[PDB]
């Protein structure tokens, strides 16, 4: 069913995440973190104190899809075993160095076929498809973006409840 996963995004805030790359999508997916520049890193710590929940609904350049999302458990912080992400030309290290932990809700994926009735008012009424790594997306469009995802079936959220 989908009562719980409403629960979830109830009231939530929703980021559009980029990857550059498949690689650190996989690596997000198998040990539950993310790591993004500093300016988004700043917008996401902000936003994990202000709402119940903060979704990452992910997308790889150039695949024409989303590969899921994902809720913030934690801020971001500094001082693990260095996540050996696969570095875009021109991004450093130290750049992705706030690791934010995350709690997968979808590990499935969804082409942009699927999303081009929804616009996101935060950037211009263009499809959600379109924006930047870290463009924040308006709770309605957010909430059925995240409700056309194919149910991922490996997921409870029982436990990502018992985190709000
Ligand atoms: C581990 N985080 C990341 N991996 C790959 N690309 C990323 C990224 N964060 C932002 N980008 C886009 C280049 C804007």
């Amino acid at each position: 069913g989908t009562s719980k996963l409403k629960y979830v995004l109830q009231d939530a805030r929703f980021f559009l995440i980029k990857s550059n790359n498949h690689e650190n999508v996989s690596l997000a997916k198998a040990k539950g973190v993310w790591s993004t520049l500093p300016v988004n890193e700043k917008k996401l710590n902000l936003a994990f104190r202000s709402a119940r929940s903060v979704i990452l609904i992910f997308s790889v350049r150039e695949s024409g899809k989303f590969q899921g999302f994902a809720r913030l458990s934690s801020e971001s912080h500094h001082g693990g075993s260095p996540i050996h992400w696969v570095l875009p030309a021109g991004m450093s290290a130290k750049m992705l160095g706030g690791v934010f932990k995350i709690d997968w809700i979808c590990r499935r994926e969804l082409p942009f076929t699927k999303s081009a009735h929804l616009t996101n008012p935060w950037n211009e009424h263009k499809p959600v498809k379109i924006g930047r790594d870290g463009q924040e997306i308006e709770l309605e469009c957010g909430t059925q973006l995240c409700l056309l995802f194919p149910p991922d079936e490996s997921i409870d959220l029982y436990q990502v409840i018992h985190k709000m």
